[PDB]
């Protein structure tokens, strides 16, 4: 597994290291509403059970390849000093995703160019999918990446970054950082059995943002493999 | 409750009457994959637990006001002679929805006209919501309805019809009626406690479609109130 995702952690190791840092900043399972975004696939169930067991109030969103469609309206809706934590993971299977696999094939078949369309457009009978593929097309072009060299892990990875930035857009619209503290933890979900390879973690307490490195957090011996 | 939804059934009564007719056409809990579309709200949980207890394989979608965004890609994905049944319910609370309530207010504030936009467009930071409101705007204009006279039940009701037609679009793209039999059951979910007011029910076995009236199905005395 690590031959693809060096930072991959067993999912319970991931949760413990997350509980450790959050508590460090005044978050508790009882004072925080969490939000999760995952692919619609049945396999994303473990991360989602683990998270809602860690928190009192949980609220989930999901779409193809974990694309974010709930917008500010969906996010503000799912929320009820204020404390939130936002998780987001596209998934992949090694030893899934499905929609990300289809994207890979098409992005290679036609240009990155053919696949891009402006924001605000979408296909009537493929809304989620078309929005998903269009955000990856733009994202790919915006980082001078060649889809010919990319494999499914690197696209699942590009996806995370895209998803991650769109989650950030929504949070700044929906949350007041002067009355609410919050955390953002995103990365890639991996199935063999279940792993999380973290890529981005920070907290915003008192409108001040601090980056965290989960990989530097000493693990609980009990929740390891 | 009935003062708003004459056909409202207790949810277990609804499930029994549904099990009775489906079995009549060769469906069983074990030979059928079901699919459910509901609002993203936490309250829609009972209908969803009841359905997946009735079936071996279940697959769910959901968005604001139960708008359908998974497209043909999401639907074909969620599926695995072939037998399927498709449920769809917007919700409402009497004694929810939230997104439908917001639509009501806006549709009344500006014209039905202002709110319509062509299919294939959507707002970048409100994808689900904007697609939801745009399909209701068009649907409203297409039935000479005046949003000034409409209340939240009638809009939840307009929504059902809209959702219902978009589900039909997807199914004909995604399912081969000559190799697959299927059923479509839609209506409105109501919270006091939990009710379903059915509005559309049919089955398609051997590319032949038969309408069913759940209201004429003799109820199980055991699953009533
Ligand atoms: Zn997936
Ligand atoms: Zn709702």
């Amino acid at each position: 597994i690590l031959r693809y995702f060096p930072t991959a952690l067993g999912v319970d190791d991931f949760m413990a290291r997350t509980e450790i840092v959050l508590g460090g900043f005044g978050f508790t399972g009882d004072n925080t509403i969490a939000m999760t975004n995952l692919c619609r696939d049945e396999v994303t169930q473990v991360v989602k059970d683990k998270i809602e067991a860690a928190f009192g109030s949980s609220f989930n969103t999901n779409g193809l390849g974990a694309v974010l469609t709930c917008g500010v309206t969906g996010m503000k809706a799912g929320l009820s000093r204020e404390r939130y934590v936002f998780f987001a993971f596209p998934h992949i299977a090694i030893n899934a995703c499905g929609a990300l696999q289809k994207c890979l094939v098409e992005l290679k078949a036609e240009g990155v160019d053919a696949a891009v369309r402006a924001p605000g457009l979408h296909d009537p009978i493929e809304p989620e999918y078309s929005i998903l593929k269009q955000r990856l097309a733009r994202r790919i072009r915006y980082e001078k990446l060649d889809p010919q060299l990319m494999d499914l892990p690197s696209l699942t990875a590009l996806a995370e970054r895209t998803i991650s930035d769109d989650l950030e857009y929504l949070i700044e619209k929906a949350v007041n950082p002067a009355t609410s503290d919050y955390a953002v933890i995103t990365g890639v979900e991996i199935h063999n059995m279940e792993f999380i390879a973290p890529t981005k973690a920070y907290v915003v307490v008192n409108g001040v943002k601090t980056h965290l490195d989960l990989m530097m957090v000493p693990p609980m011996s009990f929740r390891q493999l």
